[PDB]
């Protein structure tokens, strides 16, 4: 339970393996360790594979089945749907640039406009946390000039979620795909 500052991305991953050795998750400790890693672009360049048209998901570590650790690369103006997290913990740490996170409540069964609960600007090295009990979110790179790169940890791993129609609250199941795994493009 003794948390030390990760010296490198590799060191962070080693620490994460320790933190997820059991069946439960100390959220505050995981967030603190992620926050404490100082982004070093040389260490994650291998995973930072962008697409011109949308954000990409790049698998870094499979957490011996306990978690997926991945790097997401957001071109200028790229963003996500309003989505849930499939009964998993979700940690988001900025490695480069800024992202806007908008929070939404779970919709009622009635067809209605989903109104923003709040928004914040997540900045370099900051780590946010979300789960389904907190609500839904959208994550966007609103920059016109700066690509963003973020480090995401989901536990347990999941490869499907829901996207919500902002106009109605209607949801559709979506399958998440990986752009690359362990530095290797996986078309
Ligand atoms: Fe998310």
């Amino acid at each position: 339970t003794e948390l030390l500052k990760p010296r490198t991305l590799a060191d962070l991953i080693r620490i994460l393996h320790e933190l997820f050795a059991g069946d439960e998750v100390n959220v505050e400790e995981v967030q603190a360790v992620l926050e404490a890693y100082e982004s070093n672009p040389a260490e994650w360049a291998l995973y930072a594979k962008f697409d011109q048209y949308r954000y990409t998901r790049n698998l870094v570590d499979q957490g011996n089945g306990k978690f997926n650790l991945m790097i997401l690369c957001w071109g200028e103006g790229h963003g996500s749907s309003i989505h849930d997290h499939t009964d998993s913990h979700c940690f988001l740490k900025l490695l480069q640039g800024n992202l806007k996170e908008t929070l939404f409540d779970w919709p009622d069964k009635k067809s209605n406009e989903m109104i923003k609960k709040s928004e914040r600007t997540l900045r370099e090295n900051q780590c946010a946390y979300i789960n389904d009990s907190i609500g839904l979110h959208r994550v966007e790179n609103v920059s016109h000039t700066e690509p963003a790169v973020s480090l995401h940890l989901y536990s347990p791993p999941f490869d499907t979620c829901h996207a919500f129609d902002q106009r109605t609250g209607h949801k559709n199941k979506v399958t998440m795909t990986f752009h690359s795994k362990f530095g290797i493009r996986t078309p």
